[PDB]
């Protein structure tokens, strides 16, 4: 019956080999459908079709009088439960574009069939490990699921698996992993202060009708406590299962974990931002003296040592396609150190003649834009991140 | 403490079935656990233990584990070398240049070892990680750029102040850097010694 203004879909009852065996009448209140059938076979597997290529669906068993969850369920299950956990962080690639993990994984779900009685072994959970695990189901034939890390680079180096099954059907499947994964929302606009964000996909690689993903379950502490990597220090996490689609008419289950991260900078504050102030004030400093062309053999020279400190900065980044922020202060400098050297060469020449009064009313201008431009362009960048 | 510590390194074997079905009960030593020789220099091993302890898992099952530990020590032959003998030369020699009353060559020679300091930060930021504080060698570094950057002030005031005719502020002034410069770095030494040793 529609929760409300839904048109009536097709429904039909097959065998789960695919031969039909009943179907569904509808009457002239149309607001429902009926189908019947009774058993007479020594076993009875049934299917129920929904066509429509949200809505309400009521199943029976022995239910006359059905008009207006039961004791028990009415239904298999194929829901897989699903779990992981991050252990370490072996190293962080910004030039790439990648990252590694150590982890380990949970796969466990229900299964009839597999079953067992205490009395076949005298025990009560069987293991299989390593290879001998296909060397299980295929004699059975009976569906497993089997994963793919969705954005891994490489080889997955997995040192140990495990599964355990309990008589009555349980299996609970363990994984311990090395992996390369790929981050593609890497954003360096407001960098070296910038706070991006790592993930870990984990997919089905069959369809969902055979198998889905049901419930996340912790059985670890999902980050923990020591990691290596202290450049970079995770203030968040979180889980969360969504359906993504493929081919034309096939979908899969999917389980992400994303971290949150941000950058230290006690390093970044003592390589560069310190000889980087030191050198310009000290330029800023000899204006005093009176020295002329003395002037033009200092701003000479930090023309030198900044096309030094801009390789030394591009090392470690991708030949990005924008403009950084640390890349805005050293254009600033660049621009702005090539015209003082101007001003020099014109104040030398100028003295030369005897008007000594533009050299040195001049040269106190220099003396105030100097300071004044860098605040200015600092509050610019106030702004825009703070 | 860099380079002046002893970190440890750990060795940790795990079993991968429950406590019920195997645990570990004994240990045995059918040979020496550290070799008579291993390579790496650099490092010298001083002791090491080994234990057996318990952790949890999952909700209720817990495994066994054993660990064996080593203690080490840093070598100083090399950092002393490449390091600390460049580096005491030629400070010494940018302060006993300060004897000659050439002003101006006082700025020069203060202004190139600006230029030197930051190659010197560079090269001992090579082998470490993007670490989130201060070691040692770093703090001794950040006194060494800072206090030259103040001599170059003083010998840019003292270029100046001599052309007016005040030579008696100048030369006073001048002896007066020249018993700061090689007192102050004794004091952060003894404040190194404390903290350490």
């Amino acid at each position: 019956e529609p929760i409300g203004e839904a048109p009536l879909p097709r429904l039909r009852l097959t065998d789960s080999g695919g031969k039909p065996l009943a179907f569904g009448l509808i009457d002239q209140p149309g607001e429902s459908v009926e189908l019947n059938y009774t058993c007479d076979q020594d076993i009875c597997e049934l299917v129920v079709h929904v066509d429509g290529t949200v809505y309400r669906l009521l199943v029976g068993i022995n239910a006359p009088n059905l008009r207006e969850v039961g004791s028990s369920v009415f239904l298999e299950s194929d829901l897989v439960t699903v779990g992981l956990a991050v252990d370490q962080i072996v190293g962080v690639d910004q030039r790439s574009e990648n990252f590694s993990v150590v982890g380990t994984l949970k796969l466990s779900w229900h299964d009839p069939k597999l079953g067992f009685s205490p009395d076949q072994c005298g025990c009560t959970v069987k293991s299989f490990e390593d290879a001998s695990i296909r060397a299980v189901a295929g004699e059975i034939n009976l569906p497993l699921p089997s994963f793919s890390f969705y954005n891994q680079q490489g080889n997955r180096w997995s040192q140990n698996q495990v599964i355990f099954v309990t008589p009555d059907g349980r299996a609970s499947y363990f994984e311990r992993f090395t992996v390369t994964l790929q981050a593609p929302d890497f954003d360096f606009l407001a960098y070296p202060f910038d706070r991006q964000k790592f993930s870990i996909k984990v997919d089905l690689a069959v369809p969902t009708n055979m198998f889905i993903f049901n419930e996340i379950e912790r059985f670890q502490q999902v980050v923990g406590d020591q990691l290596g990597e202290e450049e970079w220090v995770v203030t968040s996490y979180s889980q969360e299962i969504t359906e993504v689609p493929f081919e034309r008419g096939s979908t899969n289950s999917r389980f992400t974990t994303t971290l949150l991260v941000k950058r230290n900078l006690e390093y970044y504050i003592l390589r560069i931002f310190v000889p980087l102030f030191l050198i310009i004030s000290v330029s800023w400093v000899i204006f005093f003296l009176k020295d002329y062309g003395r002037q033009l053999e200092v701003a000479s020279g930090n023309l030198l040592v900044f096309v030094a400190f801009n390789f030394t900065i591009s090392g470690d980044l991708p030949r990005l396609g924008y403009l950084t922020v640390l890349d805005r202060f050293m254009i600033v400098s660049f621009c702005l150190t090539a015209i003082v050297v101007l001003i020099s060469v014109c104040q030398k020449r100028l003295g030369a003649v005897g008007k000594q009064a533009v050299a040195a009313q001049i040269d106190t201008w220099v003396l105030v834009i100097y300071p004044l431009v860098y605040s200015l362009y600092i509050i610019w960048v106030y702004l825009r991140f703070f």
